[PDB]
């Protein structure tokens, strides 16, 4: 129980990556226009086409009418890459616009290649909003222009940002580029953290709410560690960088994470009644990691309990049969589930 550091804005989570431990939370369920930080999704939804193999990189794509000036009055004056009707620009490019420069133009140019049209891409981006998780989110644009009925939280950001991270690592990476050069004209990353001396930042996305301020989307490593944090309503752009930069450097400092339980890792074995194979292997699947204060490992205890006296089949992987204790001098700190780590069909 470290005191959470006070942050001047109106909402924020800082978030640890591999435990998904909640290490500082204000008003985070609270929900707010996400604006431009809906290209997270975009290039969420970019990045499982890139790694699906349904788009390549060096795919050329066909700007269209809706992706200009003209023929779009909603790019009014929004950030963009000036792409004209019947260029030809390469994925890589478009990629990198949405990722680096967050241009709306590019977006809505790759959104009709990946999925045809505006509406069916955001039909795609709020799928994977709902398999994700983000249960006050919807999307209702591209781009991420302030529009009626789309919402998300600091909360919703914090797990979309590690999914980014865990599930389409490829596309993560673009986001701590400092610049990239398109037509010509270096285009910079309004991201001031890649710059930061005191931190490792490598992500992910700013933007702005009418009528609430600025907002940050941040990540940082430090050691074994990563952190994500999210500020949303701060009330310059200085203090939008610097309240995510003090959370980040508050959470590395009196915190740690660890795996007691790793992926793949038996933490204990159970006979089955009934089935093909006599035992089963259980452990904790991907949430074996927990996060603690400083100098606690020592102190870290596991336990488990059944939810029934006894196994018996058939069994599935990931079924849940019981719950995994986690406790820090005597004390229980945390708990997860009990999964199946291998199939045991019915005997006979
Ligand atoms: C995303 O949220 C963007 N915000 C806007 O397009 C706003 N309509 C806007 C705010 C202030 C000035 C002009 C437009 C991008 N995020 C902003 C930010 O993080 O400060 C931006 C100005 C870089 S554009």
């Amino acid at each position: 129980t470290v005191e959470a550091p006070s942050v001047d804005a109106r909402a924020w989570i800082l978030m640890d990556y591999a435990s998904g431990k909640v290490l500082a939370e204000g008003n985070a369920d609270e929900k707010l226009d996400p604006a431009s930080l809906t290209k997270i999704m975009t290039s969420y939804v970019v990045g499982q086409a890139l790694k699906a193999d349904k788009i390549k990189l060096t795919d050329m794509v066909t700007v269209g009418k809706d992706a200009w000036a003209t023929g779009n009055p909603a790019l009014r004056g929004s950030s963009v890459m000036f792409l004209k009707p019947g260029d030809q620009v390469s994925v890589a490019d478009l990629n990198k616009g949405v990722i680096i420069q967050s241009g709306n133009d590019a977006c809505i140019a790759l959104a009709d290649y990946v999925a045809g049209s505006q509406e069916s891409f955001i039909g795609l981006m709020n799928g994977y909003a709902k398999k994700l998780g983000l249960t006050n989110t919807t999307f209702q644009t591209v781009h991420g222009l302030d529009a009626p009925g789309q919402f998300s939280t600091a909360r919703d950001m914090a797990l979309l940002g590690k999914a980014l991270i865990h599930d389409v690592p490829e596309e993560y990476a673009i986001h701590k580029e400092k610049e990239f050069t398109f037509n010509k004209i270096r285009q910079p990353n309004r991201n001031r953290l890649l710059w930061s001396s005191n931190l490792n930042v490598d992500g992910m996305k700013t933007g702005t709410t009418a009528g609430a301020g600025y907002n940050l989307v941040a990540s940082a490593t430090q050691g074994d560690m990563r952190l994500i944090s999210v500020v949303l309503g701060a009330k310059t752009d200085r203090i939008r960088f610097n309240e995510s930069e003090k959370l980040l450097t508050w959470g590395f400092r009196f915190f740690e994470t660890v795996t007691p339980i790793k992926p793949d890792a038996t933490f204990v074995t159970q006979r089955v009644w009934f089935g093909d194979k006599s035992e089963v292997n259980l452990g904790a699947g991907e949430a074996g990691s927990v996060t603690i204060p400083r100098g606690q490992l020592k102190n870290l205890k596991a336990s488990y309990t059944l939810t029934e006296p006894q196994l018996t089949a058939p069994l599935k992987k990931g079924q849940v049969v019981g719950t995994i204790d986690f406790q820090l001098n005597g004390k229980s700190i945390e708990q997860r589930p009990l999964i199946v780590m291998e199939n045991v069909e019915e005997g006979g």
